[PDB]
């Protein structure tokens, strides 16, 4: 079948197995895809969103090995534009007042889901608790 | 060129950017190669080596997005035997007295590198910094 190009985004920050696996399942959504992956900008993230510990270029770095991966746009915009989609020819946009409503009225948005306690930061925890509070 | 067999082993405890570098050196190391992980069992890692955040099957599911890593054994034996590369038809081990000697004496020990300061404890140390002691 015809080869569709899918585009998700996000921050990937400290990428864990709850990022890999919905980057697969964006991978996966039909046969033969692109998975395009925008990475957001440190600035952006940090304005609108909240703090993060690694660069740009560490969190993209880092994306270059994750096999679902075909192609990164890295900075990616922060938010998504139908001149955008155009200029990429991406066919859906993966991921988890409705910003993304023109997305759904397109046809273009597929839903992904998130995977809890499997974070970077849950692994932390992991570790103290070797440790006995008293 | 004819398909080479590449076999590395680790504890993938954590998996960060330093694995994924030392995955696709090891991938990369001839034109045409198959990649087979080998991923070191829980008991004789904290045995032998030393504390392991992950379980065998976390730190396994892990290496599975990884787009260098072409098969993984899982559970992998701890020491590589000689029959051990005969059974998987494996050409060449790689990784970063001599308990490997026979493998640089049989022509198929290839070297890697680890990359410094890009570990996941790395990234905590980076998180906590913001606190200042004072």
């Amino acid at each position: 079948s015809k080869n569709v190009v899918i585009y998700a985004d996000g921050v990937y920050d400290m990428l864990h197995l709850g990022h890999m696996k919905q980057l697969e399942q964006a991978k996966k959504l039909f046969e033969n895809t692109t998975l395009i992956v925008g990475v957001t900008s440190d600035n952006e993230t940090k304005l609108f969103k909240g703090q993060v510990v690694q660069t740009l270029e560490e969190r993209t770095e880092t994306l270059k090995h994750i096999r679902w991966v075909d192609e990164i746009i890295s900075p990616c915009p922060w938010v998504v534009t139908p001149e955008f989609l155009e200029k990429y020819k991406i066919d859906y946009v993966a991921h988890d007042e409705d910003i993304y409503a023109w997305l759904k009225r397109a046809g273009k948005f597929k839903a992904t889901q998130r995977t809890e306690g499997v974070s970077t930061t849950d692994l932390i925890v992991r570790i103290l608790k070797n440790y006995e509070d008293y």
